[PDB]
């Protein structure tokens, strides 16, 4: 949709403080900051896919909105994921061992902008078209 497309990270802010409050260690953390990952999103009929690609790490979920998953996270977390479209918002929250983090992603102009908040943390990442 406004969505689909293969994208390509070109800022990051507070990615490192986010990591840390989700209880990242230092050697994944050092990985994942410096990382500028490519995030592919496709759909067909009522699943989309979005594959995150980079250097060191690649993953990649499928999902129909409002049903809840199972989701291997980058950091290794075993999560509970629920996505939903709000607003042409689409809204993750993840839910592990009585914590929960979230993530949103938009369309603004030319950007795709995501925003991860876990506690008092707030990430803000922005991809632009490959
Ligand atoms: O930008 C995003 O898509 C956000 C979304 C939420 C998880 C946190 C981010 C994913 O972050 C990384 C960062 C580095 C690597 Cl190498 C990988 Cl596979 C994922």
């Amino acid at each position: 949709d406004a969505f689909v497309g293969t994208w390509k990270l070109v800022s990051s802010e507070n990615f490192d403080d986010y990591m840390k409050e989700l209880g990242v260690g230092f050697a994944t953390r050092k990985m994942g900051g410096m990382a500028k990952p490519n995030c592919i999103i496709s759909v067909n009929g009522d699943v989309i896919t979005i594959k995150t690609e980079s250097t060191l790490k690649n993953t990649e979920i499928s999902f129909i909105l409002g049903q809840e998953f199972d989701e291997v996270t980058a950091d290794d977390r075993k999560v509970k994921s629920t996505i939903t479209l709000d607003g042409g918002v689409l809204v993750q929250v993840q839910k592990w061992d009585g914590k929960s983090t979230t993530i949103k992603r938009k369309r603004e102009d030319d950007k795709l902008v995501v925003e991860c908040v876990m506690k008092g943390v707030t990430c803000t990442r922005v991809y632009e078209r490959a």
